[PDB]
C-alpha cells in the first residue's frame, strides 16, 4: 500500500525523492528542539522520526525493497508473490536522529542565515549564540563557603574571552561583575 515514513513526512506514497527532501527540510525546522521547546514532547518524537524516515526512505536500497514488496512491508514480497532482486537486512542498528540532522544541516535551522540570523547578534540568545554557547567556555572556577549559616558561592566564568563573576547567597544572586565592571542587579526585572 504505502510506507509509513511517508506519513511521518506528511506526503503521499507517490512523492518524489526531491519531495521527500522538501518535507525533511521543512519538518527539520518545524519540530526543531529550539523552534518549539514548549511542546518538546511532540517536537522531540516527530523530529527524531523525521530523521529515520528520511534516511531510510530516501535510500535507493530500501526503495528497491519497497518496489519488490509493493510498499507492503512485512513479508510484502511473499504476500504479493513478486520476483525482484533486492538487498537484505544484515542486522542494521538505528542511527542517532541528532547525528542525521548534524550530517545534513549541522543540527541547525535549515532556513536560517549566517548573515541575518547571527547567533552572536541576538539580545535574547534564542539562536544558539554565546552566553551558554558550547565550546565558547574557556574555564569556570567555583568556590563555596559557609558564612554565618549562609551559603556563599562565587563563580568565575570565562566565555568568549570575557570574564564574569557571580556571587550568590543561599541560591540568590547578590553581586555580579563583568570584566571588572560591577553590574546593578536592580535593573534585572526578568
Amino acid at each position: 500500500g504505502m510506507v509509513d515514513y511517508y506519513e511521518v513526512l506528511g506526503v503521499q506514497r507517490h512523492a518524489s525523492p526531491e519531495d521527500i527532501k522538501k518535507a525533511y527540510r521543512k519538518l527539520a525546522l518545524k519540530w526543531h528542539p529550539d523552534k518549539n521547546p514548549e511542546n518538546k514532547e511532540e517536537a522531540e518524537r516527530k523530529f527524531k522520526q523525521v530523521a529515520e524516515a528520511y534516511e531510510v526512505l530516501s535510500d535507493a536500497k530500501k526503495r528497491d525493497i519497497y518496489d519488490k514488496y509493493g510498499k507492503e512491508g512485512l513479508n510484502g514480497g511473499g504476500g504479493g508473490g513478486s520476483h525482484f532482486d533486492s538487498p537484505f537486512e544484515f542486522g542494521f542498528t538505528f542511527r542517532n536522529p541528532d547525528d542525521v540532522f548534524r550530517e545534513f544541516f549541522g543540527g541547525r535551522d535549515p532556513f536560517s542565515f549566517d548573515f541575518f540570523e547571527d547567533p552572536f547578534e541576538d539580545f535574547f540568545g534564542n539562536r544558539r549564540g554565546p552566553r551558554g554557547g558550547m565550546g565558547n567556555f574557556k574555564s569556570i572556577s567555583t568556590s563555596t563557603k559557609m558564612v554565618n549559616g549562609r551559603k556563599i558561592t562565587t563563580k568565575r566564568i570565562v566565555e568568549n574571552g570575557q570574564e564574569r563573576v557571580e556571587v550568590e547567597e543561599d541560591g540568590q544572586l547578590k553581586s555580579l561583575t563583568i570584566n571588572g565592571k560591577e553590574q546593578l542587579l536592580r535593573l534585572d526585572n526578568k
